[PDB]
């Protein structure tokens, strides 16, 4: 349920039904009293990225990350 | 010309006009013999990335990471 379960075992994703990993790193509450943010896990389907962010990573896949 | 540049010093890109980081990590070449390849630099735009790779990360910014 994750993307990262055998070599080094660092999973942390959870795709209900199709697998997805997301990370997304932008400012979060007031933008301007703690910095840039960094958020990672799972969710529906990869967005369209957008270049309003601040770093994104999508796999759209599981065990695809080292 | 790149995307760090102050705190490790570890810059990579390249953007000729507008400061877009970007990072391809999908097969090179016979995608059967050596597995799964990653290369990162700089691109014109950051496409909207792809349900077929194997890891993008696009930053659409300079000095965005860390």
């Amino acid at each position: 349920r994750t993307c990262l379960i055998s070599p080094s075992s660092t999973p942390q994703t959870c795709p209900n039904g199709q697998d997805i990993c997301f990370l997304k790193a932008q400012c979060d509450k007031f933008c301007s009293i703690r910095g840039p943010v960094i958020e990672q896990g799972c969710v529906a389907t990869c967005p369209q990225f957008r270049s309003n962010y601040r770093s994104l990573l999508c796999c759209t896949t599981d065990n695809c990350n080292h």
